[PDB]
């Protein structure tokens, strides 16, 4: 249950528990390595996190508007607000101690 989102649609989905937000690209490798930790992890931390992903190559604005100057990068959200930035591959129990912390 990860979603796709856009800038249209990224302040509703963004404010709503933290909410992860995965910004990659299909051609980036270490993203496409991210990609099943994100699914797994929202089966897994299904009712703690909501998760969402923002192709960069389809909104440049919003990777611009938070600073996403490397892919992968996971974002945190927390009522609206952006309180973790998460740059590089890392393992799933990595980005889950991080969303455990919130």
């Amino acid at each position: 249950m990860v979603k796709e989102i856009n800038e249209s649609i990224f302040d509703e989905e963004i404010k709503t528990e933290p909410v992860i937000v995965d910004f990659w690209a299909p051609w980036c490798g270490p993203c496409k390595m991210l990609g099943p930790i994100i699914d797994e992890l929202s089966e897994d931390l299904d009712g703690k996190a909501k998760f969402t992903k923002v192709n960069v190559d389809e909104n440049p604005g919003i990777a611009s508007k938070f600073g996403i100057a490397s892919i992968p990068t996971v974002m945190i959200f927390k009522d609206g607000n952006p309180v973790e930035t998460l740059v590089g591959f890392r393992p799933k129990q990595s980005i889950t101690a991080s969303i455990e912390k919130h």
